[PDB]
């Protein structure tokens, strides 16, 4: 039922880039791009929460052909234009420091993708992943804990749930539960998809809450920079009360090691009612209701 591995690295899909638009507005840190690809000519179907591979051209430092890098899909099953013809990605350009051979090193596939022109041919594999799937239940609660490009599967959920054209195209999924996004980025220019996320909250104030953790603009109560863990600590009691519902699913996506502060915050909340969180979390993972994808 769930589409998986319709294309594989030995015979990938050759898709064309349609658009490559900036998501980091002026004044932000780094480059993150929304890249849309053409899927006509082949049979690549996908659903929300899945990933695709991109194989970059040329060779590595050892002369061997470059491997795929996995990217979370930014679009719903229908694509951004709700036509069943496209797929989108949300790609950060990886750039880093001076003690790693050279002066500034740029990541291979992400610099390729972030500078790619419309009309160019791309090797696409997949879709992969059954870890970040949205339930078919319209009455489910969805907590979304996103850091940076961790917004990317959250975009696919929130678009399916709340965009007018998506609701018209999906008669079996008219969402009426509650969704909460806690989004951690460094600046207000770095709030990826800000205007559309804020449009959804103004249109659906009882069904979507939007919380920001903006590190260069806000401080936590200890005087340090505001991160996603601090906003989870601020709302730990509320989030635990929602997690107790049998129909609540929680999604964690973003940088590796973000799980640690979220676990500590929900541990203090769960302990007030005599529950050890690390054990309750194991049962949620078993039930398929605690979904993690960090990198
Ligand atoms: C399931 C999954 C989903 C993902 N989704 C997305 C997504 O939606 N958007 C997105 O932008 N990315 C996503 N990523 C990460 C993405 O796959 C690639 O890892 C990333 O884009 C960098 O690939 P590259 O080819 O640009 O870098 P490479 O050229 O392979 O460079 C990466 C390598 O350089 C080193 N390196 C990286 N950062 C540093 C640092 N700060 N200091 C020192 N060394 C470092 C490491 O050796 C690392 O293996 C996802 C990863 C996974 C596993």
């Amino acid at each position: 039922d769930v589409p998986v591995n319709l294309y594989r690295p030995n015979a990938p899909f050759i898709g064309k880039v349609i658009s490559n638009e900036p998501l980091v507005k002026e004044g932000g840190i780094g480059i993150v791009q929304h890249i849309k690809f053409d899927l006509t000519g082949g049979n690549l179907k996908y659903i929300e929460g899945q990933s695709i591979g991109i194989i970059p051209p040329g060779v590595d430092k050892n002369g061997k052909p470059e491997k795929l890098r996995l990217y979370s899909i930014a679009s719903t099953r229908h694509g951004d234009d709700v036509d069943d013809k496209t797929i989108s990605l949300c790609v950060r350009q990886l750039e880093y420091k001076h003690p790693e051979s050279g002066e500034t090193v740029y990541g291979v596939c992400s610099t390729y993708l972030t500078h790619i022109e419309p009309g160019s041919e791309v090797k696409i594999t997949g879709p992969v992943g059954k870890e970040m799937l949205l339930p078919d239940d319209p009455e489910a609660n969805v907590i979304m804990l996103a850091g940076g490009t961790g917004i990317t599967p959250m975009r696919t959920y929130l678009w399916r749930m709340f965009k007018d054209a998506e609701r018209a195209a999906n008669p079996e999924y008219q969402f009426k539960g509650f969704s909460w996004l806690v989004f951690g980025v460094p600046t207000t220019p770095n709030i990826l998809y800000k205007e559309e996320l804020e449009e959804i909250q103004q249109k659906y104030p009882d069904n979507f809450r939007l919380t920001y953790a903006i590190s260069r603009e806000q401080k936590n109560p200890q005087g340090g920079r505001m991160y996603i863990q601090d906003r989870v600590a601020e709302h730990a009691d509320q989030l635990w009360q929602l997690i107790k519902n049998q129909k609540t699913h929680t999604y964690i996506c973003g940088p590796r090691g973000m799980e640690e502060g979220i676990d500590a915050a929900l541990s203090a909340a769960a302990a007030k009612e005599g529950v050890t969180w690390s054990d309750y979390q194991k049962d949620l993972k078993k039930a398929g209701r605690w979904h993690v994808e960090t990198y």
